[PDB]
């Protein structure tokens, strides 16, 4: 089954032009969100503390960065990092025109 979950885990990024994983109490992974909405644009809050399938869809997200948390930083169908991409595209510049389009 475990390729039945993670199936979803990366068509949630098609379904949703801006998803980011995250927890009840594991930090980084958590304010990697709180910046998309400072970037004046929407996104969706999941956290696999909360998911009836915490357990395997945390098991191979924890693996998509292989971090202590569960950061998962995907806008438009395409990878941006985070933990330092993120971060720096923001106030590069990179994000804002990631999230606006591209």
């Amino acid at each position: 089954a475990r390729e039945e979950l993670r199936r979803r885990l990366r068509d949630l990024i098609e379904g949703n032009r801006v998803m980011i994983f995250s927890k009840s109490y594991c930090p980084h992974s958590t304010r990697v969100k709180e910046l998309f909405s400072s970037l004046g644009v929407v996104y969706n809050i999941l956290e696999l503390d909360q998911v009836d399938d915490g357990a395997s869809v945390q098991e191979v997200l924890t693996e998509i960065s292989n971090q202590k948390t569960v950061p998962n930083i995907f806008v438009n169908k395409v990878h941006v990092g985070g933990c330092d991409r993120t971060f720096q595209a923001h106030q590069n510049g990179l994000l804002q025109k990631l999230l606006q389009d591209d």
